[PDB]
C-alpha cells in the first residue's frame, strides 16, 4: 500500500520559517480527517545529512546555507534545518521504493524543484527531487520525472541535462516574464542529456480536458521512447483554480487522471507536492489525489477537522473552475506535441 | 518642495516583519543615490496612536492586532507597530498638505488599500490610506483617491461607500479568481455615495498607451464632475513589466503620465506606493516618479549605491515591456468608459 512520510514533528517543521504558513498541517489534517492515513503505511522521515544533501549540492553551498540558517537575513533562520528535513523525507520515500516496500511513496511537503547544486532559486534551497532521483538510481537505471506544478521544474531538468539516464517532463506556464522563464519546447537538454528533457509550454486558462490530453499523449510518447523503471511526480497545486497564481483552471480531478495514467504503469513512484498557495484548496487537492492512489471515492462534505472553517463558503471538496478563458489555441499545442514527438525520435 | 517622509527608524521598520523583504531601503537608497531627496523636504513621520488608528479601525481590532504583534506567530510580531508606523507616516504626509507646507507629500511605504476597519486583508492590517484621507477631511471636503496598483483598493472603497465627500477611482485587473475579486464597473458606491466609487476593470498585457488613455478619460470626467480639493494617489508598482504578478505590461512612463496629469491640477496630492514585488523594478519606478514630481530627467544608468549589483546586468532605470499579448478587446473597454461617464452624470 502507499507510504506516507509523516511525523508530527515533520508537519510542525513544514509550518515554520519566517514566511511559511501552516499548509503542512492543513494538508495532513484533511487526509487524516477523511481517515485516508488509515489506509497507508506511515513512515517517519529522517533528516538528510550534509553528506546526502551533498550528493547533489556543493559542500560549499550547504556549508554557507547552514551558516546563514542560524543567523537569518543579515534567507531567514531555519532554512537549513527545514531543507534537511524535507530532503530527508524525499530520500526516505525513495529508500522505501528501493526497498520494495511500496510502489508508491508520498511526501506532499516536497517538490522544491527550483534549487540547483550550488544555488537556491524560487525559495527552494535544496532540490529534494534530485536527491530522491539520485537515490532511485541505486536500483533504477532510468528515472522519469513529471512535473505538473504550474512552473518550470528547471532545477531538476538542469540537474540532469547531460545524461539520458534521467528524463524530465515539465508542463508549466510559459509566458514572457513568468517565472522562471525557462522551459520553451526547444529546451531539450545538452550534450548526451539532449532530447531527454521535455517541456510543454501551456498558457492561462487550460482546464482539465485539454490539460490531460496534452499530459497523456506526451507521457505516452515518453514511456515507450524512454522505458523508465521509476517515476518522480511533483504535483504542485498552483494550476488549480482559486490559487493566487490565477493561471490555470484545473481541479484535482484533471490532475487525478494524469496521476492514474502514471500509476497504471505499475512503476515505483515517488509523489511530491510543490506550490499550492490556496491552503484549503491545496489540501483539497492532495487529499483528493491521496484518494485516487487508495482507490477510495471521497465524500464531498469536508469533515469537522481543526481547519474546517477555511473550506468556506460551500464547505465541500470539489473545486469549480473560475470563469476565465483558455488562451490555448488547439493547433499551437499540436505544433508542440509534434515537436516533442520529433525530439523523442532521438531518444534511445 | 515635495515632502519625503523618511526616517532611519521608519526604513528599518518597513524592511523587516519576518516575511517583509528589504524593498524600503532599495527605494530610498536609489532616490538618495540619484540625489532626489536633496530637492524635497525630508520630514520625519510620527507613529500613529491608538486613537489616530481608531479614526478608522475598531478598538477591538486595534487591540487584537496589538496583542498578537507582541506574541508573534503563536502574522508575526511588530505587525501592530509596523501598521501604526506606516499609518503614522501617511498621517504626517497629510498633515503637511493640510498645513499648506507643500502640495505633494510622499510615503512610498503606504498604500495598504485592502485593510478593513476590523479585518486585515491582502497582507494589509491597518488601512493607512483611509487614515490619510480622513486626515484631509479636516480642511478639504471632496477628496479623490486614485489607485493604480494592479489590485482593487477595496478597503478604501468600502470605507467610503456611503459618503459623497470621497470618491475612489481604481484601475485594476478584474478576472474570476484574481484577488480581491471585487471592482466590477457595476460597483458604484452605496446610498448617499452611489456613483461616488469608480472602478475600471482591465485585463492582462495592457501597456503604457492603452492604460494612460483610459486613466486620462476617467480622471477628466471625474475631475470635472466631482471637482476635488485634495488627492490621495496610490501607485503600487505591480503593473510594471517584469513583476512576479506577470499581469500588466507597464513601465514607469505610462504611470508617470497619469501622475503628471493629476499634478497638472495643482491640488494637494499625497503619494502612496503599494505593491511591487520586483524590488529593483519598484525602486526604479518610484525613483522615476519622484523625478516626475520634481520634473527632472534621470540618468539612464543607475548611479552606484548600496544595492547596485541588484540592478544588473544592464544597470539602467528603464524597463522594457514583455512579449505577452494585451487582452483588452477594444470594444469592451469603451463599454466601461461609457457606463462610467453615464454614472458620472448623477454626481454633484
Ligand atoms: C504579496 C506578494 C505576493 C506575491 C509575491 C510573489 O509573487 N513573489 C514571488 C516572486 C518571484 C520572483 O519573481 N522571484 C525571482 C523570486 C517568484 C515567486 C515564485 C512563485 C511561485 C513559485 C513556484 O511555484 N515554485 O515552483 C516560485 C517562485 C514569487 C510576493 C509578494
Ligand atoms: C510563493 C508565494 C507566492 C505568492 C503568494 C501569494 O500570492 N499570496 C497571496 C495570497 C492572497 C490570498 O489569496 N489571500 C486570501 C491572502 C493574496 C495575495 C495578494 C497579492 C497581491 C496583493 C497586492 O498586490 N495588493 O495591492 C495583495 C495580496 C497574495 C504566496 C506564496
Ligand atoms: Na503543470
Ligand atoms: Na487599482
Ligand atoms: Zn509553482
Ligand atoms: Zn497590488
Amino acid at each position: 500500500v502507499p507510504v506516507y512520510i509523516y511525523s508530527p514533528e515533520y508537519v510542525s517543521m513544514c509550518d515554520s520559517l519566517a514566511k511559511i504558513p501552516k499548509r503542512a498541517s492543513m494538508v495532513h489534517s484533511l487526509i487524516e480527517a477523511y481517515a485516508l492515513h488509515k489506509q497507508m503505511r506511515i513512515v517517519k522521515p529522517k533528516v538528510a545529512s550534509m553528506e546526502e544533501m551533498a550528493t547533489f549540492h556543493t559542500d560549499a553551498y550547504l556549508q554557507h546555507l547552514q551558516k546563514v540558517s542560524q543567523e537569518g537575513d543579515d534567507a531567514t533562520e531555519g532554512i537549513f534545518d527545514y531543507a534537511a528535513a524535507i530532503g530527508g523525507a524525499t530520500i526516505t520515500a525513495a529508500q522505501c521504493l528501493i526497498d520494495g516496500m511500496c510502489k508508491v511513496a508520498i511526501n506532499w511537503s516536497g517538490g522544491w524543484h527550483h534549487a540547483k547544486k550550488d544555488e537556491a532559486s524560487g525559495f527552494c534551497y535544496l532540490n529534494d527531487a534530485v536527491l530522491g532521483i539520485l537515490r532511485l538510481r541505486r536500483k533504477f537505471e532510468r528515472i522519469l520525472y513529471v512535473d505538473l506544478d504550474l512552473h518550470h521544474g528547471d532545477g531538476v531538468e538542469d540537474a540532469f541535462s547531460f545524461t539520458s539516464k534521467v528524463m524530465t517532463v515539465s508542463l508549466h506556464k510559459f509566458s514572457p516574464g513568468f517565472f522562471p522563464g525557462t522551459g520553451d519546447v526547444s529546451d531539450v537538454g545538452l550534450g548526451k542529456g539532449r532530447y531527454y528533457s521535455v517541456n510543454v509550454p501551456i498558457q492561462d486558462g487550460i482546464q482539465d480536458e485539454k490539460y490531460y490530453q496534452i499530459c497523456e499523449s506526451v507521457l505516452k510518447e515518453v514511456y515507450q521512447a524512454f522505458n523508465p523503471k521509476a517515476v518522480v511526480l511533483q504535483l504542485g497545486a498552483d494550476t488549480i483554480a482559486g490559487d493566487p497564481m490565477c493561471s490555470f483552471n484545473m481541479t484535482p480531478v484533471g490532475i487525478g487522471k494524469c496521476l492514474k495514467y502514471i500509476l497504471q504503469w505499475q512503476l515505483a513512484t515517488l509523489i511530491l507536492g510543490g506550490g499550492g498557495y490556496n491552503l484549503a484548496n491545496t489540501a483539497r487537492c492532495w487529499t483528493y489525489l491521496t484518494g485516487v492512489i487508495l482507490g477510495k471515492t471521497l465524500s464531498s462534505e469536508i469533515p469537522d477537522h481543526e481547519f474546517f472553517t477555511a473550506y468556506g463558503p460551500d464547505y465541500v471538496l470539489e473545486i469549480t473552475p473560475s470563469c476565465r478563458p483558455d488562451r490555448n489555441e488547439p493547433h499551437r499545442i499540436q505544433q508542440i506535441l509534434n515537436y516533442i514527438k520529433g525530439n523523442l525520435k532521438h531518444v534511445v
